[PDB]
């Protein structure tokens, strides 16, 4: 499998997958699935395809609290503790602090810039720490835990040692939203952990472990998947350049480049599932006990669901909840209000300020993920004319 780092190469490869083996078990015994209409059914049969990899990784236990691995009947009672957090109305009424964070980070750039030091990376964790109620001397730490979370050293996805792994990468995290737990039980404020730590589902609080691990896949969804878009629409932007103009004469069309770009380049381009039965995909026998990778990079780039899927264009009618970069049926991202409206607001501004941004292709800081996401860990940018030029 080529690594996400060369994606050229990845996009060739799943091409002819789609094309000549739509269901692929790997050398681990994993089962990759890369047309569209089959990431579909897999993700729409919970019953089927578990969310819980601990089912096939012997020794591991289900993670308390991880919505993420949770199936119905259990998923929907925890997904209600926080729902109302992420409605489109509730959501709306943060787009004066969005645009208000953005605008001082990208005032005092410069004109020559990494993207992501400067914007991408401090406006989603500042927002999903105000979320959360957490303060702001504690974003480096929320950005050196992810970092590491996602350069893991990782090859067999059902080795019980990487799951071992992650949780020792992540024990610091978790233990810090432990005890931020534990103080908004005795002091709460109308934040997100103040709203899951006072919850009763199924009778119950949930108990200091399931608050914990809920607050560590809250903090976690809210940043790096919004930090990898902003850097990905920056970067398709410059290779298709004509669409910076057009955005400029007309803002309005900035919710479709940014629905665009999620289709195009997904943050996160394949999730896991695992076998619960014996099952059948594309008429593939699939054993029972299985974990499944089903890959939404590829089924975006698939011409039975998208018309000469490989062109950039804003103008395709797909969007919404058809937007599979968000995932697809129950567990479909709870944020996608949020990273829609964060990531509008954040190219709204850089139009503002600098009407377009290029990309410095031979700055060595230009540098892609080498696994788990697809994007780029750095975004050098040159700007095109900003407020500093002077007579
Ligand atoms: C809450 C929803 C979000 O969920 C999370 O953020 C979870 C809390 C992460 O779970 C962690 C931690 C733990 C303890 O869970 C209880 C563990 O059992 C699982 C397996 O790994 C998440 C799944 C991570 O992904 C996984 O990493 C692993 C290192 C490798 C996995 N694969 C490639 C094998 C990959 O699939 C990661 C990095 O955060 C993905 C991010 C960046 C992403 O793009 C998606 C959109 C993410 O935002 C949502 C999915
Ligand atoms: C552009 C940025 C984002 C992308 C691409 C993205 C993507 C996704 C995807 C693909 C899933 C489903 C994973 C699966 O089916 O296994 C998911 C779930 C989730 N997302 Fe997002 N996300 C983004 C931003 C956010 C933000 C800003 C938040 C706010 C906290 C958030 C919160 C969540 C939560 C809590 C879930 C779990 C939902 C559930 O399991 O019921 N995400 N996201």
């Amino acid at each position: 499998v080529p690594g996400m780092a060369d994606e050229t190469a990845l996009l060739d490869w799943l091409g002819t997958m789609r094309e000549k083996q739509p269901v692929w078990q790997d050398r681990y015994g994993v089962w990759h699935v890369f047309r569209h209409a089959d990431v579909q059914t897999v993700l729409r049969d919970t019953a089927t395809f578990s969310s819980d990899p601990t089912r096939v990784i012997e020794g591991a236990s289900p993670t308390p609290g991880a919505i993420h691995e949770i199936d119905p009947p259990e998923h929907r009672a925890l997904r209600k503790v926080v729902s109302s957090a992420f409605t489109p109305r509730t959501i709306s009424d943060l787009e004066p602090r969005i645009r208000d964070v953005t605008r001082s980070l990208l005032a005092d750039a410069g004109e020559s810039f990494d993207l992501v030091d400067v914007l991408a990376f401090p406006l989603p964790v500042t927002i999903v720490a105000e979320l959360l109620g957490l303060p702001p001397m504690d974003h480096e730490q929320f950005g050196d835990w992810s970092g590491a979370l996602v350069d893991i050293q990782m090859d067999d996805p059902t080795d019980p040692a990487l799951a071992e792994r992650i949780a020792d990468v992540l024990n610091p995290l978790t233990a810090y939203l432990k005890a931020r737990c534990a103080e908004r039980r005795a002091d709460p404020g109308d934040d997100l952990i103040s709203r899951l730590v006072l919850a009763e589902v199924d009778g119950r609080a949930l108990d200091d472990e399931e608050a914990a691990n809920f607050s560590t896949a809250l903090l976690l969804a809210g940043h790096i998947t919004t930090t990898v878009l902003l850097g990905n629409i920056v970067r398709t932007l410059d290779e298709h350049p004509a669409h910076w103009d057009a955005a400029a004469e007309d803002p309005g069309r900035i919710p479709a480049i940014v629905e665009e770009v999620l289709r195009y380049r997904p943050p996160f381009p394949q999730m896991q599932r695992t076998t619960t039965k014996a099952t059948e995909v594309a008429g593939v026998p699939i054993p029972a006990d299985v974990m499944v990778n089903t890959w939404v990079l590829s089924a975006n780039r698939d011409s039975d669901a998208h018309d000469d899927p490989d062109r950039f264009d804003p103008s395709r009618k797909s969007g919404g909840a058809a937007q599979l970069s968000f995932g697809h049926g129950v567990h479909f991202c709870l944020g996608a209000p949020l990273a829609r409206l964060e990531n509008r607001v954040a190219l709204e501004e850089i139009i503002a300020r600098f009407g377009r941004l290029t990309v410095d292709r031979d700055d060595e800081r230009l540098r892609h993920f080498e696994q788990i996401v697809l994007g780029t860990r750095h975004l050098p940018v040159l700007a095109g004319s900003s407020p500093r030029q002077s007579a």
